[PDB]
Parts: C-alpha cells; structure tokens; sequence
C-alpha cells in the first residue's frame, strides 16, 4: 500500500503515534515520507546485510527476523515480512520500542536528516485528525 498524507496521519494517530514520547504528529509522518514514501512495501538493504523493512524501514539487525542475518537479533519479536503489511499496526508498535531505546526519533536517518529541526506540523496541514 502507498499511503496518501492525511491518510498515513489518521492511521498513526490511531495507534497512538501522536505525540507518543513527546514526538508531534507531523514528525512521524515526516519520517514515513522519508523513510519510504509511504510505501508499506518498500525495503533498502545495508551495507552489513541487514534490511530496513516497511514504512518506517526498521532495521532486520536488531528489530525482526528475515532469516537472512544470521545471529542478528529480533527485539520485536515479529518476522520481518510483517513489517511490510499494508495495515501498520507492527511497524508502529515496534517503532514505538525503537524510539524508546535511547536516541529518540535519532534512530531514524531521514528523520534527522529532513524532519528534525523543521516545520514538522506543515505534514499534518489540511488532515482531518
């Protein structure tokens, strides 16, 4: 599924993304567009092997199981192939164990690199929230 903007708003905001340890809306929907152009589907590998699954490209090294890095953990104890389900409810509570694992929304390279410091409320402009 590729999410349209508002869409991808109302659906986190639903499962609790908004404001979830501080973060405003706008933030999370920032990283999406970023991460994957709301895209459910969409996967980049890593250098080291890994992957980074789904809307919000959460990374196979430390997060879920795809068999494919072998000895690498799965914190959320989900395959990977979950990750990339059109209904986003298992990105979101994995991202929300991410984003409590010590760095905030730092975990999340686009994020830092195009959300963070930014007018991040204009990604939620014109949402019927």
């Amino acid at each position: 599924k590729v999410f349209g903007r508002c869409e991808l708003a109302a659906a986190m905001k639903r499962h609790g993304l908004d404001n979830y340890r501080g973060y405003s809306l706008g933030n999370w929907v920032c990283a999406a567009k970023f991460e994957s152009n709301f895209n459910t589907q969409a996967t980049n590998r890593n250098t080291d092997g890994s992957t980074d699954y789904g809307i919000l490209q959460i990374n196979s090294r430390w997060w879920c199981n795809d068999g494919r890095t072998p000895g690498s953990r799965n914190l959320c104890n989900i395959p990977c192939s979950a990750l990339l389900s059109s209904d986003i409810t298992a990105s979101v509570n994995c991202a929300k164990k991410i984003v409590s694992d010590g760095n905030g929304m730092n975990a999340w390279v686009a994020w830092r690199n195009r959300c963070k410091g930014t007018d991040v409320q204009a990604w939620i402009r014109g949402c019927r929230l």
